[PDB]
Formats: structure tokens, sequence, C-alpha cells
């Protein structure tokens, strides 16, 4: 916030590959979904509904507060126009990417985008084409004051994509993943092309996931769960176990339900917390020169943090960089795993034995 930057959308149109995966429009759909997810994580939304239309357009609707419509005093336009028609960025000191850029990317790369916002008992409607407003924000209907949300329908522009056909299977996989990580959320999908509908809602969250993907034998036999740990405003969900069969390896990480394939400060936090717990257990109870690499080598895990202002790093913005996250995760992991290892000496001893054998080479 020391530096705040607003540009037009030309940079996106000129290098779409820097802002999205141009193979198909799935990453655009992910960007709109992540913006609805932010309402869910803020506590104001419970429902995200996705529709794939026969004309290859995509609609995403939520029951959040409704995107802001107030006129920004400086830019003299509604909040929704501002969010949709400008690239917003800032930071501490001067230094695109697939995350942390914003929904204007979707707007830039679409021939048409419509938004309907229900807020304050009004239904607002606005239209854009190729990243510019083409129909003024207007109130088109009224609704109950508590009937709120945002619905965005968009038509990806074939100029920028290898295929404008949505990859159904990849989308369904992404949505399942998000629902597993957020029990407050119910996701619905309607594919009008295939004539199918799915609904996901995981009351039990990550419980049983690793068992399903692996089994194969794991230590602990029941993968260890960290369930909704919080320090106030940051939250951690995780499941992990060791496995000697390397045929299936699950090592997935997320921030605000966004997959982070380049890992980051949460994954380092996990690795450190695990090692701290293992080192302390060995010392408390007893040899070798075990490292954090050794205790992480056969680890399968899912780690999901929810934090307020995620920062992304690397050219592709797929790595979480928030520095305070590492310690938040490491301490929680060390403490909770320590309790578990103390209550589970037979399995704890085998885990320690297997790690010590990894270290042995
Ligand atoms: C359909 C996708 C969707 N749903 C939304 N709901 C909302 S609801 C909402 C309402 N009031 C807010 N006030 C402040 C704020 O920071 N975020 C807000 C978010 N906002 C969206 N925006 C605004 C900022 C950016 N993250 C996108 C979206 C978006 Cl995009």
């Amino acid at each position: 916030k020391s530096i705040e930057v607003l540009t037009g959308l030309d940079p996106v149109k000129k290098r779409p590959g820097m802002y999205t995966n141009i193979e198909n429009p799935n990453h655009l759909i992910q960007e709109i979904i992540d913006n609805s997810v932010d309402e869910v994580l803020a506590g104001f939304a419970s429902k995200i509904n996705i529709t794939l239309y026969e004309d290859n357009s995509i609609e995403v609707a939520d029951d959040g507060r409704g995107m802001p419509v107030d006129i920004h005093p400086e830019h003299k336009m509604s909040g929704i126009e501002l969010i949709m028609t400008k690239l917003h960025s800032g930071g501490k000191f001067s230094n695109g990417g697939l995350h942390g850029v914003g929904v204007s990317v979707v707007n830039a790369l679409s021939t048409r985008l419509e938004a309907e916002i229900k807020r304050d008992g009004n239904v607002y409607h606005i239209v854009f084409e190729d990243g510019f407003k083409t129909k003024d924000l207007e109130i088109i209907d009224n609704v109950g004051k508590k009937n709120t949300g945002t619905k965005i329908r968009f038509w990806p522009n074939k100029k920028y994509f290898d295929d404008i056909k949505v990859n159904f299977k990849a989308l369904k996989n992404l949505l399942e993943a998000k629902a597993i990580l957020c029990k407050a959320l119910t996701i619905k999908y309607s594919n009008e092309i295939k004539k199918e509908k799915l609904t996901w809602h995981f009351e039990t969250g990550l419980k049983g996931y690793l068992d399903h993907k692996l089994e194969a034998e794991t230590l602990p036999a029941e993968p260890f769960i960290i369930d909704n740990f919080s320090n106030g405003d940051s939250y951690l969900d995780a499941v992990f176990c060791w496995c000697e069969d390397p045929s299936e390896s699950i090592k997935n990480s997320y921030v605000n339900l966004i997959p982070t394939p380049q890992d980051g400060t949460h994954v380092t936090g996990l690795k450190n917390g695990i090692y701290d717990a293992i080192k302390a257990y060995i010392e408390k109870n007893s040899n070798i020169k075990i490292t954090a690499n050794d205790s992480f080598a056969q680890l399968n895990y899912v780690i999901s943090v929810k934090i307020t202002n995620p920062q992304f790093a690397g050219q592709t913005k797929e790595k979480l960089s928030n520095k305070d996250v590492t310690n938040f995760v490491a301490t929680a992991v060390k403490d909770l795993l320590t309790i578990w290892l103390n209550q589970n000496p037979d399995e704890a001893r085998q885990i320690v034995e297997n790690i010590s054998k990894v270290a042995q080479k």
C-alpha cells in the first residue's frame, strides 16, 4: 500500500499468457471463483454456483455481500466498474502472474462480461465488452435486503485462447478440491453442454482424503489432521502421514483455497514444524544427524491456510510469500503433532525409525 498502481488492460491483452493459462478458459473461471471464495472466507457467503452454457460462456454466482457499487470519489465510477476495467496492484517497494492480479483479467480477455449484483435490496446490472463498460450500471429489479450476491457471466475471446471450450474434467477436479478444504461452502455445477449437475459439500472436510488417495499403509494409520487451527485471523487446515510406497505421492498446498504449485511459506512452515516435533520427540525420549529434509522425504500432505491479504511470488505468482505464515504454521504443527506423538508411542516410534533410516543415506 506504500505504492498503489492502476492501469488499463492493454498489458493483459498483449501478453494473455502472463495473466492466464491460454490452453482454455479454465484459469479465467478459477479467477472468478477465487473472488467468490474470498467472500466465503470473509464469512459472508456459503454458496458458489457455476454454469457452463452451450454458447461456451461461463457464469459464476455467489451469495456474498454483492460487489460494491458506490462511486469512487477519485475515479468517478462505481466500485464494480473500477474493479473490472483496471489492473490494480501495489506493494512496499517497486520490484503479471496467475494469482493476485484480479478479475479485470477475465474482463480483458472476454468479448462480453455481464455482472448482476444484489445489494441493499437492489439488483444492479452492468455490461462490458473487451474490458470496457458498454452498458451503464443500472437498477433493474428489487429484492429483499438480505437477498445478496454477485453473478458474473463471461464469454472468453477466442483471439487469446488455444481452445475456448472449457475442460470439464479439470474444472470438476478444481471444484472438488475447493469444497474439501472449506466445510462452510457448497458448490454447484451445471454443465448445459453435457446435461450434468454436481453438488459438493464436505461436512467432514479433509477426513478420509489421504486414505482414499493412498492406502497403501501409512504412518499414522489414520492420517494426522490439523482441524481449523487459528491464531485469531489466520487459519490452518492440514492432513499428513508418511508412506514408504512412493507410487502415489500427494503434496498439495493452498492459500485461500487457491492451489500453490510453487509452494511457499506455508509449505516451509509445515516442513519446519514437522522437523521440530520429530527432533524434540527423539531428544525427549533417547543418535543420527536427522535433517528437516529427512523428516519431510516420505511425507504426504495437504496444507491449506486462510489469511487476509495473500501475497504471491515468482514470475507466475504460484508461490505464497507472506513471511509471517511460516512461523504461524511451524508452531501449530510442532505443538499439535507433539501432543499426538506423546499419546501414540507405538506409531511414534515407527515414524522416528523410518525417518532415521532416510537420514542413514
Ligand atoms: C462472482 C465473483 C465475485 N463475487 C464477489 N463478491 C464480492 S462481495 C464484497 C462486498 N464488499 C466488499 N467490501 C470490501 C472488500 O474489500 N471486498 C468486498 C467484497 N466482491 C467481489 N469483488 C470485490 C473485490 C474483488 N475481490 C472482487 C466479488 C467477485 Cl469478483
